[PDB]
């Protein structure tokens, strides 16, 4: 779309936030997301961080989202938007780049931001930061109460 | 990617690491999956923290590339642990696996070969400061070449094409 928001952007961020809330309720890292087809707004998949729920070192919210979409032909990704409640780390950024997902809509980049946000732009992707306070407050609460668990999720 | 780019020194555990990575790739091939394997070794003592191979076909996974599967198999770890390890992979990493190495701060990546595949990740790793070593392992090259020959469409799916 460029500049103007996609008709499905609010739907996507609301779903990402719902996933983050669910993850928080399950005692995990409150980071969620979803992948939407820009063509019809269909939700290809949705998910949240599964580090605590599955003892996973790779299932960040974004990775879990992609995993939940299942095996897809490469072309499908080319016209989708990945929604994430928090700005992607270098790994999740790499996933978006590898699959060629053209747009990444981010809830906030205040609690966390890696060099990946800019790298996505360098690699030709459109990056949108909403600065969604609901996401920011939820993530901040987790960081406040379980700082070490947050650090573990990003190898800190 | 700069011009004054150099490879990296050799480690005493590199032979071991690539042998395990190759073993994982053969296992994956046996299981009917993508023959890409790896393992993570602690540079401090040579201990193998984990090993794995691509699980796209085995688990219907869109994210379990060989490198990702390897990290997953190590389980949850304190962030400091990754800081003195070497990630071994039979094939040069895509942008996602490169991102995983960068995020966790794994200081060294030893690659079997980059003849059958090479993404912008190999250079980006060096740009981000990581030590990269390409051993040009003929065992890995032959195995991957055969797979790409026999299953071109499946190879493309693994890299989203
Ligand atoms: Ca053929
Ligand atoms: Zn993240
Ligand atoms: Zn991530
Ligand atoms: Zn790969
Ligand atoms: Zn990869």
């Amino acid at each position: 779309t460029g500049g103007m928001a996609s008709k499905w952007d609010q739907k996507g961020m609301d779903i990402a936030y719902e996933e983050a809330l669910l993850g928080y309720k399950e005692g995990g890292v409150p980071i969620g997301g979803c992948l939407i087809n820009n063509k019809d707004g269909s939700v290809l998949g949705r998910g949240h961080n599964m580090r605590f729920q599955k003892g996973s070192a790779t299932l960040h919210g974004e990775i879990s989202t992609l995993e939940n979409c299942g095996r897809l032909e490469g072309k499908v990704y080319k016209d989708t938007t990945l929604y994430t409640t928090l700005s992607p780390c270098d790994m999740c950024t790499g996933a978006i780049i590898m699959y060629g997902i053209p747009r990444c809509v981010i809830g906030e980049n205040v609690n966390f931001k890696s060099k990946g946000e800019k790298y996505l732009q360098t690699r030709g992707h459109e990056v949108v930061v909403v600065d969604d306070e609901r996401c920011k407050k939820l993530m901040k609460q987790f960081i406040d109460e379980r700082p070490q668990d947050w650090f573990e999720d990003i190898g800190e």
